[PDB]
């Protein structure tokens, strides 16, 4: 209870960023209150809400939320925030419509008194934005803006930092960004986590680790890419006798660390813990909420994996269903809600909750991976709705690191998983020591360049299935689409494409090696497309369903356009 007020309840002042403002752009309101309460981060002491009204009817109830300024710096290796000034209460809200808004704010504290301010009156422009990123309502494989058009997530897991926080997402993002990357996740928890929120309390949040996601949040902002916002990881509900990463003996929920919890089996019934939870959820909209840049929330990485103690199927179901159905009516803006599993097949009993918006895949597998991957896609579209690679590579233990360090296991996914009908790349770990150091980012890049111009939403792609294979030399293997107006394929050579020590392809593609005969109907343009370098190696006007495939050292795309 380090920030309790107990004052007679007013507004003492309060500050608006803007009178002015873009369509979905960010209108913070900053409020100086007294009250009476023991925990400003709980709105059964302390509830502030901002009510916005646009000229079409539709009312938003924002959340406010407490924060604290910081200031940031670099001590040689390590971030450093220092306060700024007293802490106090912010609401932030994002405009859908353009036209005249109306708002007041409204408190209320535990004892029962209401104060509200005044109505004030903003305008809301037309911008540039294309609001946030939902199900497409064309093709339930994939995702949309609110504008319509397409989100294809291209990206990868940067889930923390190191000591030097959000200084190394000044240059994770940058890198990521300019090469055709969209999208990243990161870890609201466990409490070592850069952003935890409950860092040494599941009853009040974190204001410097809430800072730091604040920045991030900004630096996506700037940089058009997409958050997935993961609450909670297994680790918190894992006792340290079962391995892999376990941490409940340190997690705040447990009693012995001043939770409320005897064991990881009550997190999902103990009338307390949903209490803190949802106000976590709570906060969590009201800070982060207003962004179009949030792409999803995420309750769990890998539930699965929590104790198998506290694992109790019909409770974990229960608890995904009334979440999601809370999250949903709180958020003023319905963001996208999904959960993970370390169980590559995932859990159809969770994941088919209509509350959940997309399923995913986590998959470390060293053999066939190729294989699993459109093995997974194909079993997981039974859901009919996205389905997102959240986590992929090729060992839990990290062996890519030592064994592939020019990103061919990454290379050969994200291709797999685009051109077998996922919402978008497989997303990768080892971010910071992988991804990053040895600059691998130009996988991304060659990839986003191949699709950058196909809509997905439009082109109604299945999975190739009746094409005849003239290939005499090698064992070459092809995943594709075919659509309306496009066929992608990716053809890749079964003996080298799981071989890692050989340097990339530097090739000097001429001759001919074997054809692919496909159900189309001429004419057609082929483009042969360097994976590598990320760019056209030759372009062929075809009258005939015969398409060549010239030599290639690993794997080949073709983009072939239905004329
Ligand atoms: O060093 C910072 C921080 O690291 C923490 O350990 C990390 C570890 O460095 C590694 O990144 C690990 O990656 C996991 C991650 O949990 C994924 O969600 C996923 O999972 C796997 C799980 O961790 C088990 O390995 C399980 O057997 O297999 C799962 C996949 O099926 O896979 C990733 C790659 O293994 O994440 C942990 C945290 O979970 C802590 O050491 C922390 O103290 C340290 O400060
Ligand atoms: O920014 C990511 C990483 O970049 C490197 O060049 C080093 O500066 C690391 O200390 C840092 O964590």
């Amino acid at each position: 209870s380090r920030y309790k007020d107990n004052r007679p309840l007013n507004i003492l002042g309060i500050d608006i960023s803007k009178m002015e403002l873009g369509r979905y752009n960010l209108f913070e309101v900053s409020i100086f209150l007294q009250g009476s309460y023991l925990n400003p981060f709980d709105p059964q002491e302390i509830d502030v809400e901002g009510i916005f009204e646009d000229q079409y009817g539709n009312q938003y109830r924002v959340p406010g939320f407490f924060y604290q300024e910081y200031k940031r710096e670099l001590k040689n290796d390590y971030e450093y925030l220092v306060p700024v000034g007293d802490p106090y209460f912010k609401i932030r809200f994002s405009p859908i419509n353009i036209g005249s808004y109306k708002f007041f704010i409204k408190v209320k504290d535990k004892t029962g008194r209401e104060v509200s301010s005044d109505k004030y009156t903003i305008y809301v422009k037309e911008s540039e934005k294309p609001g946030y990123i939902r199900v497409s309502e064309k093709n339930w494989r994939y995702f949309k803006f609110d504008n319509g058009r397409q989100f294809l997530p291209i990206g990868a897991n940067i889930c923390w930092a190191t000591s030097k926080g959000t200084y190394d997402y000044d240059v994770w993002l940058p890198k990521c960004a300019e090469n055709g990357g969209n999208y990243f996740r990161v870890w609201l928890g466990p409490s070592w986590a850069t952003f935890a929120l409950e860092r040494e309390s599941v009853k009040e949040y974190d204001l410097k680790n809430a800072w730091k996601l604040d920045y991030v949040l900004n630096l996506a902002e700037k940089l058009n890419m997409y958050i997935m916002f993961c609450f909670d990881s297994y680790n918190e509900l894992r006792y340290q006798k079962e391995g892999a990463y376990p941490y409940w003996e340190h997690t705040p929920h447990y009693e012995k660390n001043g939770g409320p919890l005897k064991e990881p089996k009550d997190f999902w019934t103990n009338n307390e813990m949903i209490k803190y939870y949802k106000n976590k959820l709570r906060y969590i909209v009201a800070r982060y909420g207003y962004s179009t840049n949030v792409f999803a929330w995420e309750f769990w990485n890998q539930v699965d994996i929590i104790s198998p103690t506290a694992f109790v199927i019909g409770e974990v179901k229960k608890w995904h269903e009334d979440m999601a159905k809370y999250l949903n009516s709180i958020d003023p803006w319905k963001h996208l809600i999904t959960t993970s599993f370390a169980f590559s097949p995932g859990k159809p009993e969770i994941d088919s909750i209509s509350g959940l918006n997309f399923v995913q895949t986590h998959i470390y597998k060293s053999n066939r991976y190729i294989d699993a991957l459109l093995s997974l896609i194909a079993y997981k579209e039974k859901y009919r709705k996205p389905h997102l690679v959240g986590e992929f590579g090729l060992d839990a233990g990290g062996n890519d690191l030592w064994v592939d360090p020019n990103g061919y296991v990454i290379h050969n996914a994200i291709w797999t998983t685009i051109l077998s009908g996922a919402s978008g790349t497989a997303m990768s770990w080892w971010w910071d020591n992988h991804i990053h150091p040895n600059n691998l980012y130009f996988h991304y890049r060659a990839l986003a360049d191949f699709v950058k111009d196909i809509n997905f939403l439009e082109e109604k792609f299945e999975r190739l299935t009746n094409y005849k294979f003239n290939v005499y030399n090698r064992e070459i293997k092809v995943i594709g689409l075919q659509g309306k107006k496009y066929i992608l394929l990716w053809l890749y050579n079964a003996k080298e494409a799981y071989q890692y020590k050989k340097d990339i392809p530097n090739m000097d593609s001429s001759k001919f090696l074997g054809s692919i005969e496909l159900l189309i109907k001429p004419p057609i343009k082929v483009i042969y497309y360097d994976t590598y370098r990320g760019e056209k190696i030759k372009e062929l006007d075809l009258d005939k369903n015969v398409i060549p495939i010239i030599e290639f050292e690993r794997d080949l795309a073709i983009k072939i356009e239905l004329l």
